[PDB]
């Protein structure tokens, strides 16, 4: 069958590309903005940082900062509540994943009401209507879901993290920037930049995966991979790298999927508040292994666009590279090594293996995995 | 300052691409659409591989194929005519660029009626409102006309091809499928195929040259190296593979720009009307040399991915190289070497590169060029 790609039909790039924005509002005459964010956001002055602009540019907008890390159904619900009170025209998503993936959950119901419990939005959310025009600002190395066709949210009630695709989700313009990014702690620095790494990583070998994915996502896992360290560091210029090599990587897999990592994440998401970015990190090595084998020359290439000498090495020598390069990063990065220091239960291991069995993202891992299979993964990474 | 990209909110690739086009008609209700093209491409039975499905999917559609290589402002305007008499909702472009380059500019035109003349929209088109939703659906190995927010047009009058460059342009979707392609006789896959390797190597080296372009670009030259002799020379995988690559090169030049291979090229046109691509592939080394010194390490990177094994080469020497692979592709496709063998005059030499002095891809030339530059580069091209 033929492949379908979806990417942000405007976008802006490097430190100061906020500013881009008033005039992107004007030139497709918006009137006023919801804007969905975080109250760290707002505290930190990040979101005074694009007001502020606005307010010179004579642009009306009100504020929404209620999300909270995970966004539950009921802070979507809040949003498209304040969102139905404002004469909004369309809103704006500064921040993480949370406040971007609750923005795009808002837009949606908002012209699909059809669709307001928001448990009917998973999978191939069956929208009739685009979602409410949305520009996305990002203030993370990660998520990218400033250019993804997808939102996941948390169900608190039903303790399960549910991811929601649907073309109708992605922006009309997204602003990316390291100066928006910038405020970061090193832990979120790490944290949001392996999740992108793991991406990229689970999208070049993800089923759905071809030229333009695999090319893309190699790219981006170069970026990242080359990067990720001295943002963390604190090297400004390597954080404007980072802002790019995850909106690299959100450019493949949100066109063609990810695999288990994220499906056996989600889960530890839903169960210990597990930041999403740490989950990743810990499971992707151990994950990589179980895929190894189905993944032709793959890993060959992560391996090197990661600093290993791949030179000579053999598929097998490869494969082991590439996964110990990122073990290598995690340390390097101070990501714990283990689910038990994140407070995973072994209790719980059958029960998470199941909710990531389920996952929408595991079926496109390169090796179909049993509930066992799965088990037996969750546990050799406690 | 800030990087802006412009992508297809939309686009299907892969054989059979076109079949997905119904379908996205309906899932955003349109309801009748104005086909742009040629008579060729209407006698060969590929503007029927489109009218059939719709036809089958029950989907109003008018033609108008009037399109010349070369468009010239009447071209655009009986078309803008027949248009704003068929009720079309939108328009389909099939072909390569000119019917699509026609297409763009009868939908900007039909909604900025201020630029009914077509001269009055060159450089960066003044518009205050995005043009008609236009469907682009490429039949040939270059152009990219389906993703790059620029079109050109011919004033047989003032004899000179300008260049029209407006964010409002860029189609709403994009179907990329070799199957259309595959009526390409030999010297035309070569023609085209030819003129998006020029456009990869002018946006990899143009002066907006940034990350995620660079990346691109690089990666769009690689392919279209590995595939424009197969698909010349008939493989039909070969074909598909450079569908993508002239595609990938639109995604980086039109957010960045191209040089004098493209300035110098299009007067030739206007002129002797040299097709684009012909062209293209004469100058591009000769463009090239002048230009080496100011490209960094860029053609080093070139000539790789075009096969040359540039392991213990200087930066001078794989420079050389670059050049040199260029030369060598152009002959096994069958290029034609000098200007003279496509009628370039010597008495016109001075005319022309006034024309490309003042074309507007020529400023993106990484090293700054004089007439006298320019008249010197045509001749040792002739
Ligand atoms: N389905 C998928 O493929 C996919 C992929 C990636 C992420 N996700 C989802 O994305 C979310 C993760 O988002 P996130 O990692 O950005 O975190 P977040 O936004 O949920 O939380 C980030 C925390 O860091 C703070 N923060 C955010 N940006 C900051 C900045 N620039 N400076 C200082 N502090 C800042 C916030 O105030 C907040 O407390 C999760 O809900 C996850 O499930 C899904
Ligand atoms: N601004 C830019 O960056 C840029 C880049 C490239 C070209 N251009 C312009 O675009 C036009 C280039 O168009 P083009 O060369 O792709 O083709 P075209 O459509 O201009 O003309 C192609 C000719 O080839 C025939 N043809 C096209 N597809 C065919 C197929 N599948 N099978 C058999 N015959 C086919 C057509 O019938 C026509 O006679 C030129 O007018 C040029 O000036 C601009
Ligand atoms: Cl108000
Ligand atoms: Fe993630
Ligand atoms: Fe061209």
């Amino acid at each position: 069958m033929a492949n379908r790609m979806i990417l942000n039909e405007t976008a802006w790039f490097g430190r100061g590309a906020v500013g881009a924005l008033t005039d992107e509002v004007k030139r497709r005459g918006y009137q006023k903005a919801l804007i969905v964010t975080d109250k760290t956001l707002v505290q930190c002055g990040v979101v005074a940082k694009v007001t502020d602009k606005m307010d010179a540019a004579g642009l009306a907008w009100a504020i929404y900062d209620g999300v909270v890390p995970n966004p539950t159904i009921t802070v979507v619900k809040e949003g498209l509540g304040v969102f139905q009170n404002s004469g909004a025209d369309y809103l704006i998503a500064i921040g993480g994943g949370s406040p971007q993936d609750t923005c795009k959950a808002i837009g949606i119901i908002s012209n699909n009401p059809e669709f307001a419990d928001v448990r009917s939005l998973e999978g191939l959310s069956p929208t009739n209507k685009p979602s409410v025009p949305i520009l996305a600002i990002p203030t993370t190395a990660g998520t990218a879901a400033e250019v993804t066709i997808n939102y996941v949210i948390t169900d608190e009630e039903k303790r399960r993290k549910f991811v929601c695709v649907d073309p109708h989700d992605i922006p009309q313009v997204a602003f990316i920037d390291a100066d928006m990014m910038d405020g970061m702690p090193p832990a979120l620095k790490a944290a949001t930049g392996v999740d992108a790494l793991t991406h990229a990583i689970e999208g070049y070998i993800t089923r759905g995966a071809w030229a333009l994915t695999d090319a893309l996502h190699i790219k981006a896992i170069e970026i990242i991979a080359g990067a990720l360290r001295g943002s963390v560091a604190g090297d400004k210029d390597a954080g404007e790298e980072m802002a790019l090599g995850q909106y690299v990587a959100g450019m493949g897999f949100s066109n063609v999927g990810l695999g288990l990592v994220h499906g056996m994440a989600h889960p530890l998401g839903a169960f210990y508040n597990t930041p999403h970015g740490v989950a990743n990190a810990i499971l992707l090595p151990h994950v990589m292994r179980y895929n190894a084998d189905f993944t032709g020359e793959k890993y060959r290439d992560i391996a090197r666009v990661m600093g290993v000498k791949v030179e000579g090495m053999s598929l097998e020598e490869a494969r082991n590279a590439a996964v110990e390069a990122v073990f290598a990063l995690n340390r390097d990065v101070g990501i714990p090594p283990h689910l038990r220091d994140v407070g995973v239960r072994k209790e719980d291991i059958p029960a998470l293996a199941q909710a990531a069995l389920d996952d929408v993202c595991t079926g496109g891992n390169p090796r179909e995995a049993t509930l066992e299979d799965i088990v037996e993964l969750y546990h050799t990474a406690w």
